[PDB]
């Protein structure tokens, strides 16, 4: 389920985190406007690109965080606060956390591995209500 999910993310974290980010990029294209560094870039040569690994490992090490400390797939009211006051999200909306959670959602629906993809399809929506309740556009 989602607490084991978080298990085997976590056992290959950089190589997840990665996948998933390019899989989001690669789906939503036009989400480059917040990363003008990663435009004209296959995927093996973002992943030579030293903020590109560090960068996306961080953001996922702190996604399997909030997600540990989530109860049925509900964050802490502070993570998501945090979310939304980090200078680094300034710019962002909600539609942004969404598209990257479907990504997730598909990447997870391709593996053959036993994902609980319909957990974190629930996490991206609850985590996307919580960002609005504490205050994201
Ligand atoms: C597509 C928009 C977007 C989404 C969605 C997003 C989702 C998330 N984030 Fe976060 N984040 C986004 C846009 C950024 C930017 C633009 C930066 C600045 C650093 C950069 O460009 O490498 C950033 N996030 C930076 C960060 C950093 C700091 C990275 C570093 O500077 O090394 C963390 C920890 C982080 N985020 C957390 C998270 C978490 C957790 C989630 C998932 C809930
Ligand atoms: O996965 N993410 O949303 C990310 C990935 C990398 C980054 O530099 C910022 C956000």
């Amino acid at each position: 389920g989602f607490k084991q999910d978080i298990a085997t993310l976590r056992g290959d974290l950089r190589t997840y985190a990665q996948d998933i980010f390019l899989a989001f990029l690669n789906k939503y294209p036009d989400e480059k406007r917040n990363f003008k560094n990663y435009v004209g870039k296959s995927d093996q040569e973002l992943k030579s690109m030293a903020k590109f690994g560090d960068h996306t490992e961080k953001v996922f090490n702190l996604m399997m965080e909030v997600a540990d400390r989530a109860t049925d797939c509900v964050p802490l009211a502070s993570d998501a606060s945090t979310l939304v006051q980090m200078k680094q999200h300034s710019g962002l909306t909600t539609g942004n956390f969404e598209k990257l959670f479907v990504a997730l959602v598909e990447y997870m629906r391709a593996s053959g591995q036993s994902f609980d993809s319909q957990s974190w399809d629930r996490f991206g929506k609850n985590l996307v209500s919580a960002l609005s309740s504490a205050g994201m556009k």
